[PDB]
């Protein structure tokens, strides 16, 4: 069986360093808010090329603090894609605003910037951005018109780490970056874990008070907070693990680039990146008018896939009040998409093999 | 230097079995939502002896997935003590809804049960009763008032872990018990984590999934959820510990004897739990009119001391909104209380010392 994505393999390349770091945090006594913390956030964001980073306790969390770090007044709107992964949206609701879904593009799977105007009100206050499948949105209209109405820009940079626009890291693409090290990213954890990205000191002082029960000094609380932190074990392994990031994203490109060139089934729709520093390949996202027929078949030849995603945030059970809404081009994406394997540790004799089984399906 | 609390001490003791604990995640390849948290969660259930218990990310979270899956009406009222640690209180401000203060009686720190019914109103849903400092809050009075007025009684156990109330554990004195696991808590994880118990069936599978972004089937959402979820190497680090948790209580109980039989100091009020088994000693809180001379007075005689708490909720920044408020006997207790040294590894001859310094101290 082709695994779809071998945690315990990209992992084991690091089994002695993991140990060690580990080992270095029990023997310190100091499992939170410590050294490791303060390394990785640093190197973070220089990793970025932003002023700071704030370590949470994983990729929505990154969200929800990057949201009501702002204090949004209560019956304010935020623009999201539609066809994000639900944590996009679910972040927006749990701050108690009200998200305005905006389609995205077919080409892209990222949010069609010409689609957004037309949903802005006196109510909208920011636009989560979505670099989703680890393509780089195309930031150019978005800045426009984020600028032009004075809303935030809130990056989900969950499956994205390292992707380029204009020579800038995601993370540093509009007001705040939030990150997911969930175990299955492009930069994971062995646990969950998160950060913000951003060059406003005063927006990163206050998200990590809040993310610490709204205190920075001892006994005193400046905000309501949550609690929301990276273990020193976990930013530990993350810090030791990001000095790999650029070369297991050119790993994952080479896979990419086998299934891009080497599938040839005019029934199957490949993904196309406007340029390849924009694309971290997290996901390999293809879509076919049997997705369900050809996962099996794939099944049956030894290849392991997922689907990202099968059931759009507005017609899960959980946002049932949307589920006559008609987002046509995101319920289309969701009927035809399926992710191919791709990784790090993943066997580029494997991606041909794979190639080969999907020119057969035709 | 006395330490505090020696979390390095502490863990010592398990050091061949968390590093073997730790390697068989990290062999396994599965890092969440896996065999450790299954296994944990099952013990610690039997622990408390209730039906279940759900792992989640930490204490607050705890707290506040028992108060959102009840998914009050938004005009709800919740009762909680005047004096808990503020996480008490934010769990319900974080839900959106409105924290209405009951004052301890000064003999117990715990919530004064015959002061809630005059603050019962028509939406009044919960009482969230907090086992302050490891003492059980003696249940009879609340759970005539809960049945009364059809209220939920949610336990906050973050501080009281195997503390007894008439033969039943902590976690289940009414419908939902709330435990953190932070480090320093009486059983520790090496990290932030949480869980909750209860005998709901409903009540956990709808939390398990709400903790879970409000999924328990891949690519479904029931509920608008949220991400809490325990590790796997912090669930396998809390059942090793588990096994030695009545133990370490006792251990605990052993100095407080100390303290409690050696303080000769009329200007000192000592704590005074109505039954041994109902206070496990998270910590030992003396009163003194002279607090901040006797905490320097101690730290020059080599002895460290943390207070919990000098800023009462109502007194922070964070509830600038009730800084006017009065509520005299949590304002006394907060400017009067000092922690002395406890925990299960402390050496009994440190706390002869410490009760002699602090005799001389008159
Ligand atoms: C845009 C965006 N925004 C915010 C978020 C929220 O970030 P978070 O809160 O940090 O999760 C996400 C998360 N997004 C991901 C989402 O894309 C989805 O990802 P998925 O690929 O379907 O996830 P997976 O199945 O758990 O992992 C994939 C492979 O990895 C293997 N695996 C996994 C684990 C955990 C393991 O222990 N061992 C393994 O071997 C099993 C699978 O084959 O579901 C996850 C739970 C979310 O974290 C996002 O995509
Ligand atoms: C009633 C109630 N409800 C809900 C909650 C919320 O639970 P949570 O969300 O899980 O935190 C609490 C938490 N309550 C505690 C609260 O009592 C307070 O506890 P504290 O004793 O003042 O905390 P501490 O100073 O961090 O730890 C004490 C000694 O431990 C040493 N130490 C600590 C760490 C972390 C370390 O890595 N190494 C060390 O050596 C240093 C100190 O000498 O602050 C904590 C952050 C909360 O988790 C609560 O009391
Ligand atoms: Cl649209
Ligand atoms: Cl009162
Ligand atoms: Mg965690």
């Amino acid at each position: 069986m082709i695994k779809f994505l071998d945690l315990h393999k990209i992992n084991q390349r690091f089994k002695s360093e993991i140990d060690l770091a580990i080992r270095e945090v029990l023997e310190s006594g100091w499992y939170l808010l410590g050294e490791k913390n303060k390394a990785f956030e640093e190197n973070f964001a220089k990793y970025c090329e932003t002023k700071f980073s704030v370590g949470c306790a994983n990729g929505l969390d990154a969200l929800h603090l990057a949201i009501r770090a702002y204090d949004f007044p209560k019956d304010s709107e935020i623009i999201v894609p539609a066809n994000t992964y639900i944590a996009s949206i679910l972040a927006i609701s749990n701050c108690g605003l009200k998200p305005i879904l905006v389609e995205p593009n077919l080409e892209t799977y990222n949010i069609d910037a010409d689609l957004i105007e037309a949903k802005i009100t006196e109510k909208t206050k920011a636009i989560v951005v979505v670099h989703l499948y680890g393509q780089a949105v195309e930031m150019e209209k978005i800045w426009e018109l984020a600028k032009k109405y004075n809303l935030k820009i809130i990056e989900d940079c969950a499956q994205a780490h390292g992707a380029i626009y204009q020579g800038k890291k995601v993370g540093n693409l509009g007001d705040i970056g939030c990150f997911s090290f969930y175990p299955g990213k492009n930069l994971g954890a062995l646990g969950d874990g998160g950060c913000i990205t951003t060059n406003d000191e005063e927006m990163a002082t206050k998200i990590r008070a809040i993310a610490n029960y709204g205190s920075l000094i001892k006994y005193e609380n400046i905000y309501k907070g949550l609690n929301s932190r990276l273990d020193e074990i976990q930013a530990a392994i993350l810090d030791l693990k990001l000095q790999f990031l650029d070369a297991d994203n050119q790993q994952r490109r080479e896979i990419a680039k086998i299934y891009r060139e080497n599938i040839k089934n005019e029934k199957i729709i490949l993904p196309k990146p406007y340029e390849e520093e924009s694309h971290v390949w997290h996901l390999f996202v293809i879509r076919t008018k049997d997705r369900d027929k050809l996962q099996e078949y794939l099944k049956i030849k030894g290849i392991q896939t997922l689907i990202h995603y099968p059931i759009p945030p507005h017609k899960q059970n959980a946002y049932k009040e949307w589920n006559n809404l008609s987002f046509p081009i995101t319920e289309k994406i969701h009927k035809e998409v399926l992710s191919l394997p791709i990784s790090p540790v993943m066997n580029k004799e494997e991606a041909f093999y794979i190639a080969q089984i999907l020119n057969e399906f035709l």
